[PDB]
């Protein structure tokens, strides 16, 4: 059954090209420099990137809250993206759809952090498929707690592209976080513990094949499931601090709506 | 790297394992299953039950005690296993401190499931057994604070490992590379990938049925980190209220920045 392994994973690589907008092999000549993007390193090139560029998402009148809805607006299309990816998944759309739409809602955050991490180095991130980079010491120096909600997603990402994974690995990764049997309220665990079964078998040959002096690389990407597990939890504590604290957060009550799942 | 230095290297932490905890999961599961006159264990049910079960081997705060008091000698077992890990002694000092620090508790709940079913939990070494019912009908914080010991056990325990399976997993915990303030990851993560080869070799040749055994154990390590997470947290509140809790000073050491 390898070659139907090798079918699995060439199947998922090619979907996970057209679900999403920016590769990591893209998205990586852009950070090494190797069409240089517009760079928001402080208040004033920000204010001349969406004169400029038009970055958007630009509807209160505070950069710091400007840019952390900006986040949420881009987390919303990676919710459809994703939505999308997960129906290429062979026996995903064979699933009960009840169960369907609770593998969505509990994986989307975990594969928002992975994903992201394509996105970035050290140094900060891409913006509009990597049409703008915009830097870490700025987001960081964000005021009150909008500074401390961006900097731990630039520690994760740090630690997990130390593996070096590429686009055909995350394709098959991403398919193992979707199905999850542990997720709360599942009808029916079996299919997708058979699915995932498939899928992890999928990855460990793809890791083998493709990272051969790697060494337990499968191992160590699955102990990332920890990381990733962790932070969402985190991020749930600080978004609800925020919303606590923040009285100038006022979207139009539509607007809420649409950003309900990530706000 | 090799298979039989991985079978060797299964068969030395197996040996360990045995000589450093005095309740395997093979003892356990014969006296829980029972069918054996000599093995049977006092139950303990109720409040009379339990003044009998004292006689023959507040409420709350002496069972509390008495899970405390076993998790400080689980502690000390743990260590006197660490030192068995090929390598473990050999690191840095303070990394040895932080490699147990944060994975004592990880390892107690692993090896805890080993000594419950879905009715009960094992305790003064076999001879006594209380039932899930009692502990979580405890007052105020306290009976939340037994159950989702419980609640993990009966899904790890539906992995059906085995003691030599453990006693690898138990090592790969150890060795976690990802601790907080860890000064020399590389030889650490050494070890790990040993140990974690060995792991997926012993599931292989134990449970050849059992597919993709490896990465459902993995994802148990998920599992633990959260419940460790919300264990210390509950803890810390309780530690709050209640002024008739002492927590030996090695378990105090061990929270002291979680
Ligand atoms: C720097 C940062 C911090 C928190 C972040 C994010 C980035 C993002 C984010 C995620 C996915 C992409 C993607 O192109 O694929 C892009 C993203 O930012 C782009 C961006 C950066 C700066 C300003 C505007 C827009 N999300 N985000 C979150 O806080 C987040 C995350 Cl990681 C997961 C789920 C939900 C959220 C959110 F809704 F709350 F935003
Ligand atoms: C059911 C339960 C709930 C919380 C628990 C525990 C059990 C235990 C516990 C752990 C290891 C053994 C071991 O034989 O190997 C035994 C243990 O109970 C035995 C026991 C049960 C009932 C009455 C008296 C004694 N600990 N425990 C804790 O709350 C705990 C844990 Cl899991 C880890 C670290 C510290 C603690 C404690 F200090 F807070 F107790």
């Amino acid at each position: 059954e390898s070659a139907d392994l090798r079918a699995l994973a060439k199947h998922l690589y090619d979907s996970y090209i057209k679900s999403f907008p920016l590769t990591k092999a893209k998205a990586r000549a852009i950070l090494t420099g190797k069409k240089s993007p517009f760079v928001i390193y402080d208040m004033n090139s920000l204010m001349m990137g969406e004169d400029k560029i038009k970055f958007k998402h630009i509807t209160s009148k505070e950069v710091a809250i400007r840019i952390f809805q900006g986040c949420q607006f881009r987390s919303v299309e990676a919710v459809q993206e994703i939505t999308e990816y997960a129906k290429s998944i062979p026996g995903f759309v064979n699933l009960d759809l009840n169960d369907q739409v609770t593998l969505l809602k509990y994986g989307v955050h975990e594969i928002i952090y992975t994903m992201l991490a394509s996105l970035m180095n050290k140094d900060g991130v891409l913006i509009s498929e990597g049409q703008g980079f915009m830097t870490r010491e700025f987001l960081k120096s964000l005021r009150k707690p909008f500074g401390d909600f961006m900097e731990p997603k630039f520690e994760f990402a740090v630690k997990f592209n130390a593996l070096e994974l590429d686009d055909s690995d995350l394709a098959i990764f991403i398919a193992v976080i979707i199905l999850s049997g542990d997720r709360p309220g599942l009808l029916n665990v079996k299919p997708i513990e058979d699915i995932q079964d498939n899928l992890l078998q999928a990855l460990e040959l793809q890791l083998k094949l493709n990272h051969p002096e790697s060494s337990q690389l499968f191992a160590k990407l699955l102990q990332k499931m920890t990381d990733l597990r962790q932070i969402v939890t985190e991020h749930v504590q600080l978004l609800q601090v925020i919303k606590k604290t923040e009285t100038d957060m006022s979207l139009h009550p539509l607007l809420q709506e649409i950003y309900k799942d990530l706000y």
